[PDB]
């Protein structure tokens, strides 16, 4: 025997007791259990279960067999998860493969002692073969390989290892490339600042008494052709600083106009920039509730007492008509692959690979602490690695299933992220309705399946929802919350003398605190294969035309349809009142229309919307990051073009991302296209967002357009 | 004496669940979550024990309950969701008694006549100031209940006012040139006239229809074309589009293309018939109710609140966390949200006096005979309140909703109770906010939204409206569009056929011989916001990239052009989602000295392509008559009688009597009671996926508090 509540709760399950029915309801992920004290059986997801040892109440607390959790939860009656006997080829590197891959490169003579690992990822087999596995179950007969990107001090080396034959295939130093920021870079930064008298001296003049309460925060310095006075070949980071005052929120305590430049290889400050002295804002601004009492609230549960409609086999997810593969990358996070829609018995391709391509959070302030500030979260910091374990019931609904995911840390040791991804089905209003006058109503409810992932980088937290509608539509939403980066200012209200200058670049959200204006710009890489590899990009611009057909009408609503033939033309602004299809010239629906998916890069947002990059076309950030200033891109599929901002965007001098990918202006006619959607907000701060910002959402959509022959949700014929 | 539980509870409208293992019934109905065991002497209502004289009885696997079980339980009082109102809110709708009274009073007048019908019988609104004072200070409105009675005498409109407190007629005003909306007996009348028409049956025969009794008609308003349509301006007319009933329950899927009959409702006779080319009626059966479909298995998913709701409904007053508002029902525009305040640490702060659907238009873009005049002003011309569609419990709204009934007057002046007319439901909407500081304990709270949902159906469209209250002070308004499409009969089976290009010039070919004629849905919401008070100003904030004049390597910066919008004419404008438009109160500021404001977002997105305006050339009449179609934002000085964007009597109107009229005098909007109007819509290009039945498509609008508060609104009560 072992006590129930204690055991169940260490296991992560939710325990409810109902005195009226003398019934225990146990819930974890897909398993929904009902068990009575002294009963010889139980119920798991609607199904009966014989028990070796019944539950016994001693002194009013239940006691269970030391074998209970296994017997009941791993009983096999929770069918949410199934064994994958034949591993999908896109499956992420396992802990073993991660360790194997590190052994191989550590065994080369070229591997230098304190080398770190920026990324250790599956080297993807060729697309054709993966599709073949998913559609025909044809074994992919190449060995598992891994890209091993190393950082030797400040030097980038790309290696490829063969895991089947346990041997090194190649070792390539990458010239002029800078490495992303690694975890230990954060400690140096702080450690190096701590040991500098010059810095302790600057801090003191700034009105700070205890230098050991100063918090560093490291930032990439971008590239300014030398105008920032920084060397190109040295590995650099700028340091912004705050003051810990004990409120658990150093962000609310900026030390404005103090910037330190740190050379991570000389391990010392190579430059201090000082500006007007500003009193650090002192007022405690906690956000974690320490100073609050939440109002009582009636409970709300979302229950699926017979288990889930989806089934997770290894990393393969089957839900209704959808099948797809969900894996984890240390840089961009989740990757949705081999997505198909089962049209009445036939699996048709929709998407080969979909994922966050890359993002950036650039600021609009000229001053010394801000002008270089632009966050390439995934690219520079690694958003997968910094995944934030989903908080059960809060970050995701009470009926979610939470998945664990494994990647490699910067020292090459496997790393299991708990509750890394949330999978939950949700009611989304009525799928469709007609109430014909004097007739029985017709209503069916809409279900969506959501794959939710949260990554936290410094002060923001970002949420991403990959949303699968029953009817074939796929949504992609990005949410933003967390703590704003604020500029310390003298003014305490808008009546103060400095208020005007103080707010030229942001709103005054708290006394002495201004939320500098910025943008959030997300870019999603979507290798759609619309009912096949070979597609074309078609515009339909609804327009008003003169009526030629007679009658009283002077005008009509018609459409301008034309193919978009190349990559340069495909890289365009998006007008939400126009229609953009990726069509399959080769296949047609019942009515003779090319099967297509409608692409909607802006389907709404709760913050103001970016129409492009709020940067003059001669700014360096603008020249380097093209993807910011166009909402739609379409390129020819090539296996190594995956990042809108480039593979090595840290202090890049030119554009190696979508700018480079479309530079060559290849043709997009009946060929394999990759869609890139850029959507962003322009954030003008306000008091309601301080000291912690309510989640703001942006929406994007991919709709079937004559992909089907009718309403996809009516069902099969009798 | 006893009765079958299961059947009785179904009539009564409650969900029933039997758990054989626990031998336990779980019963659900609105705010009532009940648990009862067979033979047990007590039951559980919202977590509270209730005693039963007569327990539930199991008899050969059939449950049985006494004939008072349903009252004893669901009206016990342990369900605290609904409370009774001590002092009646002055904004409460006309009761059934008040309706019947207002009708007696006018029938007592010299000039009343037996054919006279009632287009709208609605409370004459008390003055804003008295009403507010009631909500905020609790001061009795000492002004007497009156009711606006709009009658239709044959084809003439008359506006009568009745004093209900004193049971007297106050006024009786004939309105020249005004045409009345379409009424219910109009539908019946039109079908009859066609069925008695010798010519029409002949026209129908030519077009391959072998049985005319099978011809389903449908009435549309005709609009105005300065006589170009050949229609005398002053007669009460309706054009008639026709379909063939094939027994598939979907007559919409079988158009009789190019046959249009004009009907004079006074003459009760077909005054004109327009005929075009003969096009074979699409015959294939295309039901949407699933009769020909397989019902797959779906595992159950309940959203439950077993201790009751967080909101309370007292009369028509709804209280939920910091929100307080009054909810009622107009026969024309449906639900009305009034005296909306937000409670800030003890003090109720004004947010909105009155919000509701202003009006909507669904105009088509095809110039042919059966399409060129076609634009529906659904609320204005057909009365959307009256055509409210009862909520399909569990489907049209989630399993944890409470469904309100609402009472209006019908067209003969008889009270009419609409069951499940409005849905109220709280919903989880992700994390309110979150920060997971590296190395630290996470911080996350869940977001809750209270939704007020209403569905009205007009012919083939079904529209859904959500009024959404975020705990953090934000208000959302989404409009959903579903139902069946008005399709055009054409000759082409596929795009390969010879006439495919011609047949699809004005719409997509979504099925053999069927085209989804392009059109738009344009919604407009009239929002009498009072941001922390009546006197407001409209402010603009345009994020711009200005050259950097402060040194450093930056060539440019992100700054903001702020300016007031001083008058109505300037306030009537397009909305660019990259800009910020506030309704600020210039008399009140937050802790930081910023004017407390609400940010107004008429376009927060949608699932159909968005309409940038009216897709009409600027010389079309419908464009002329309806200026509200072409700007997304309007603000006007509050005036009690200015409620409709399309104008109060839009049927065959000849000039804008709505938002064009309201703002034409270009009044000042500086520090004055403002009314905000938001227009938003979709351009609907059809696709096979939307046939035979259209998946619900949504558009979102948003109202965010902007420096209205001093801090994150949902942090919680301060401990010091
Ligand atoms: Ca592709
Ligand atoms: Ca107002
Ligand atoms: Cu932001
Ligand atoms: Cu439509
Ligand atoms: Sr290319
Ligand atoms: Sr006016």
């Amino acid at each position: 025997m072992v006590p129930m509540d204690k055991t169940l709760k260490e296991f992560g399950a939710d325990v409810q007791w109902d005195d009226y029915a003398q019934l225990f309801t146990l819930i974890k992920d897909g398993a929904y259990v009902k068990v009575k004290p002294g009963a010889q059986t139980a119920i798991v997801n609607g199904q009966p279960l014989a028990l070796q040892v019944p539950v016994v109440m001693k002194d009013n607390k239940a006691w269970v067999s030391d074998t209970f959790i296994n017997d009941v939860f791993q009983s096999g009656l929770d069918q949410t998860f199934q064994v994958e006997k034949r591993p999908h080829p896109l499956n992420a590197l396992t802990a073993d493969e991660i360790k194997q891959a590190v052994e191989i490169v550590k065994a080369s003579a070229d591997f230098k002692p304190n080398t770190r690992f920026t990324e250790i990822s599956l080297l993807p087999p060729d697309k054709e073969a993966v599709w073949a596995f998913a559609l025909e179950n044809k074994p992919v007969d190449q060995p598992r390989k891994a890209d091993v990107i190393m950082l030797d001090g400040k030097h980038i080396i790309e290696a490829v290892v063969d895991l089947q034959n346990n041997k090194l295939l190649s070792w390539q130093p990458i010239k002029d490339a800078h490495g992303m920021v690694l975890l230990d870079d954060f400690a140096s930064v702080q450690n190096i600042i701590n040991n500098s008298e010059e810095f302790a001296a600057a801090v003191k003049k700034r009105g700070i008494t205890d230098a050991k309460k100063v918090i560093t925060t490291p930032l990439t310095v971008g590239y300014f052709d030398g105008k920032d006075g920084l060397k190109q070949d040295a590995r650099l980071l700028k340091v912004i600083s705050y003051l810990d005052v004990g409120d658990g929120n150093y962000w609310a305590h900026p030390i404005e106009n103090l910037v330190a430049v740190v050379d991570l290889e000389q391990k010392k400050i190579v430059k201090i920039e000082e500006g007007p002295v500003v009193p650090v804002p002192m007022t405690a601004r906690p956000f974690d509730g320490r100073d609050r009492v939440a109002p009582a609230v009636k409970p709300m549960q979302i229950i699926e007492p017979e288990g889930k409609n989806y089934t997770i086999t290894g990393d393969m997810i089957h839900w209704r008509n959808w099948d797809f593969h969900l894996s984890m990358n240390s840089r961009v996070g989740p990757m949705i692959s081999t997505v198909t829609y089962n049209d009445n018995g036939t699996k048709r391709k929709v998407m080969y690979e979909g994922s966050l391509g890359g993002m950036i959070v650039p600021y609009g302030d000229p001053d010394i602490g801000w002008y270089f500030k632009a966050y390439l979260d995934s690219g520079d910091y690694g958003m997968g690695t910094l995944t934030s374990p989903i908080a059960r019931g809060k970050d995701a609904p009470s009926n979610a299933v939470l998945l664990n995911e494994t990647i490699a840390d910067y020292t090459g040791v496997p790393m299991e992220i708990p509750r890394a991804i949330a999978v939950f089905e949700r009611y989304a209003g009525p799928e469709y309705k007609h109430q014909e006058m004097g007739q029985p109503n017709v209503s069916t409810e809409r279900r969506e399946l959501v794959v939710r992932w949260i990554s936290t980088v410094g002060n923001y937290d970002y949420i991403f929802d990959w949303i699968f509608h029953e009817n074939g539509t796929i949504g992609i939403d990005a949410g933003a919350t967390g703590i704003e980066a604020v500029k310390g200012v003298k003014a305490k209200t808008m009546h103060d003398e400095t208020a005007k200058d103080d707010t030229r670049y942001g709103t005054l959200i708290d006394h002495n605190i201004v939320g500098t204006t910025h943008q959030h710009i997300y870019n999603f890489r979507l290798d759609l294969d619309v009912d096949g590899e070979n597609n074309s990009l078609v515009a339909m611009d609804p327009v008003v035309k003169p009526n030629t057909a007679g009658g009283p009408r002077t005008s009509t609503m018609q459409v301008n349809q034309y193919n978009i033939g190349n990559e340069q033309d495909a890289a365009q602004k998006f007008d939400p009142g126009t229609i953009r299809l990726l069509s399959n010239p080769n296949k047609e629906n019942r009515m003779g229309n090319p099967v297509s998916y409608q692409i909607i890069p802006y389907a709404g947002g709760t913050h103001p919307v970016a129409k492009g990059a709020q940067f003059a076309p001669d700014e360096w950030i603008y020249h380097r990051l093209s993807f910011m200033d166009k909402q739609l891109w379409v390129t020819r599929y090539h296996p190594g073009e995956r990042f809108p901002e480039g593979k090595y965007p840290n202090r890049s001098t030119h554009d190696t991302g979508l700018g480079q990918y479309s530079k060559d202006n290849e043709s997009l006619d009946n060929t394999d296209a990759v869609v890139w959607m850029t959507t962003g907000t322009t954030h003008v701060a306000r008091a309601e967002e301080w000291p912690i910002m309510p989640t703001e959402w942006v929406h994007t959509l991919l709709k079937p357009w004559n992909f089907f022959d009718e309403t996809p949700t009516l069902g099969a014929l009798k």
